[PDB]
C-alpha cells in the first residue's frame, strides 16, 4: 500500500487527474489477493470508474489537469445531465469505493475489533459499507453485501497478504502511513462535489 503513497495535497488543494488516476489505479488489484471470486465485480466497478474518468482526461489532458477541471467542464459541456454524466458521474462512484477502502482500514488501524470474535474484519468492513456505501444501495444490493461480508479473509490472513517479511504491527504502521494522504485527497474530492453541487443520492 505504501509503495503508492497519494502525493499530499498542493497549497490550493486541488489534485491533478493525471497522478490520482495512476496513484488509485494500484488499489483494485488488491482485491485480487483477497482469496475470493465475489471480489471480481467489485474490482471492475472501481476499475471501470478509473478508466472512464481516465478516458475523458485522454481526450484532453490540459482541460481535464485536475478533478476541479473535469467537474466544471462537464458541467458547462453536458447542461442538464449533468452532474448523472460522463467522468463526474464515474468519479462520484469511485470516491464511494475510495472511501469504503479508507474507512475499512482506519477502522482495523484504530483496532476497532469485535472482542467476541477478535481475529474477524467483518465489524470493520459492516461499519466501512455504512459510511461509504449503504445509503446509495437498495435492499437487494444490500443484501448480496451481506452476503458478501462472509467471503472476508480473517484479519490476520488479510495483514499477512498486504505483507515481506514484517510483523503486523509493522504492517499496521505502514497502512496508516498510506492513510494520511490517501484520507487527505479522499475528504477534498467529497468536499469538491458538496461545494458543486455535483452529489447524487439516488440509490442503486
Ligand atoms: C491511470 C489509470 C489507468 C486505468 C486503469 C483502470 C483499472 C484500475
Amino acid at each position: 500500500l505504501a509503495e503508492h503513497l497519494l502525493k499530499p495535497l498542493p497549497a490550493d488543494k486541488q489534485i491533478e487527474t493525471g497522478p490520482f488516476l495512476e496513484a488509485v489505479s494500484h488499489l483494485p488489484p488488491f482485491f485480487d489477493c483477497l482469496g475470493s471470486p465475489v471480489f471480481t465485480p467489485i474490482k471492475a466497478d472501481i476499475s471501470g470508474n478509473i478508466t472512464k474518468i481516465k478516458a475523458v482526461y485522454d481526450t484532453n489532458p490540459a482541460k481535464f489537469r485536475t478533478l476541479q477541471n473535469i467537474l466544471e467542464v462537464e458541467k458547462e459541456m453536458y447542461g442538464a445531465e449533468w452532474p448523472k454524466v460522463g467522468a463526474t458521474l464515474a468519479l462520484m462512484w469511485l470516491k464511494r469505493g475510495l472511501r469504503f477502502i479508507q474507512v475499512f482500514l482506519q477502522s482495523i488501524c484504530d483496532g476497532e475489533r469485535d472482542e467476541n470474535h477478535p481475529n474477524l474484519i467483518r465489524v470493520n468492513a459492516t461499519k466501512a459499507y455504512e459510511m461509504a456505501l449503504k445509503k446509495y444501495h437498495g435492499w437487494i444490493v444490500q443484501k448480496i453485501f451481506q452476503a458478501a461480508l462472509y467471503a472476508a479473509p480473517y484479519k490476520s490472513d488479510f495483514l499477512k497478504a498486504l505483507s515481506q517479511n514484517v510483523t503486523e504491527e509493522e504492517c499496521l504502521e505502514k497502512i496508516r502511513l498510506f492513510l494520511v494522504n490517501y484520507t487527505a485527497t479522499i475528504d477534498v474530492i467529497y468536499e469538491m462535489y458538496t461545494q458543486m453541487n455535483a452529489e447524487l443520492n439516488y440509490k442503486v
